[PDB]
RNA sequence: AUGGACCGCCAGUGAUAAGUGGAAUGCCAUGUGGGCUGUCGAGCCCCACGCACGUGGGG
């Protein structure tokens, strides 16, 4: 069981440890984010129990790391002296000091191939194919890849990440095989981070620590696509035999 | 419905005033394009007259 989401598109930003103006993202997706996306695809309002999404497994193969960019983001500026974002007491600020400036970072031009393995994976897949809310990647303004769900049904999808999945073009030496690609499994762990989601309600966001271990694996060089227009093509023909 | 949902960095601006590329210069000295030559029967149809050899009219 399981399916292979294809995390790609113009921009991605999985945030963490940022409860102020300055927002930051991780160099790889976080289960809280994509579990929020499945939850958004199944129609569970914030505050509902998320126990159903427990018992899931997410190994993610990073195709390209992508470069980090900072997004400057001012909110409430230029508006007249009687329209901004109120204060808790209700007394607005002076228009010269009214707007609030947040500089939210984001990860750009990267593509990940996650491998979901869970008991509810089939309904999750069928929910992503038709959701009850626009599914996004990190934040609402980021639009996901069209091929959000690369392969809908595969037994042992991890083996599919280790072999027979298209990769974007990169420098490959002559008649060289064994090109390394990093994938994260969850001793010899890399880091601990607040990912497991316990509650999404806006009144009390509650998360917990989760282990992460990045293993650099080797893949045969027969997956690297060509210079341009070849990668998207090869992945289309790859998603073509999904019916078969 | 994802440390996310809502969300503008942004309202003003001459790059400006001045300027010869200029004075000098044979592309030249040499060449057959040549031998050879008479311009003297399948066509598609109609009609008319016919000595069944043909003759003329309209397409």
């Amino acid at each position: 069981s399981g399916f292979l989401l294809r995390l790609a598109g113009p921009m991605q930003s999985w945030g963490e440890h940022s409860m102020f103006g300055e927002r930051d993202t991780l160099p790889y997706p976080s289960r809280s984010g994509l579990i929020g996306m499945f939850a958004a695809a199944q129609g569970v309002r914030r505050g509902d129990p998320l126990d159903r999404y427990k018992e899931l497994k997410f190994t993610v193969r990073v195709d390209r790391p992508g470069v980090r960019l900072v997004d400057f983001h001012t909110i409430g500026g230029g508006l007249p002296k009687e329209r901004t974002v109120p204060t808790a007491a209700g007394e607005r600020r002076d228009p010269k000091k009214a707007t609030i400036v947040t500089s939210r970072s984001y990860l750009a031009d990267a593509v990940f191939t996650v491998a979901v393995t869970g008991p509810e994976a089939d309904t999750i897949a069928d929910a992503l194919a038709a959701p009850y809310w626009q599914p996004y990647l990190g934040r609402r303004a980021f639009v996901p890849d069209p091929l959000l769900v690369l392969r809908r049904r595969v037994a042992d999808p991890v083996r599919e990440l280790v072999e027979a999945v298209p990769l974007p073009h990169r420098r490959v030496e002559e008649d060289a095989a064994t090109v390394l690609v990093d994938l994260i499994y969850e001793t010899r762990t890399l880091t601990v981070l607040n990912d497991v989601p316990l509650s999404f309600d806006s009144k009390s966001r509650r998360y917990s620590t989760r282990q992460i271990r990045v293993v650099p694996t080797e893949v045969p060089a027969t997956l690297v696509a060509g210079p341009g227009r070849d990668y998207q093509n090869k992945l289309f023909t790859y998603v073509k035999q999904c019916a078969e």
